[PDB]
């Protein structure tokens, strides 16, 4: 069903993985190791990683949001910044996911 | 409470509003009209606006994420871009929220 939803409402899993939902890892979409890419939210360590992912409301009210018309679409850009304490136990495994494809 | 959570896990409501959870509206935090600011996710039209907000997984796997060390913290930046069809019924109300404070 994920691929029947708009891209921004997709929740990847083992059936419909990250590759199928959001395409291959790149400079534009750089988050997720092989495990997360293949199993999405069903990945073993995803719950640990998700501790440093903002909520839907936090994204809305904590981001700089800009829009511009692009063909038959309105392109919405979110710029969100969050500071995580270096002592955070979930931070190491999260950082390993950042540009994991290039590591 | 929401103020007992890290800022990125806060879900504002009528008790702990957007201003309390994420501070005043500004050029850096520009989303939300007076109704959304005062009632957060309890705002009457928040569900309509929420139709154009990405899921936590979509944000994770669809964003350009960059990190930088800052003192005793690691600053995590998310750059997410989504293309909404101009026909989307939720888009007009969503656009009214962008820089509503100004």
């Amino acid at each position: 069903k994920q691929m029947d939803k708009p891209e921004w409402k997709r929740v990847p899993n083992s059936e419909e993985d990250v590759r199928k939902c959001f395409g291959p890892r790149s400079v534009s979409r750089n988050f997720g190791d092989s495990d997360l890419v293949q199993h999405g939210v069903e990945a073993k360590h995803f719950p640990t990683i998700a501790e440093l992912l903002p909520t839907q409301a936090a994204l809305a009210f904590g981001s700089e949001i800009t829009t511009k018309e692009s063909g038959e679409f309105v392109e919405v850009t979110y710029h969100y910044v969050m500071k995580v304490p270096k002592t955070d136990k979930n931070l190491p495994r999260f950082l390993e996911q950042v540009s994991a494809y290039s590591k």
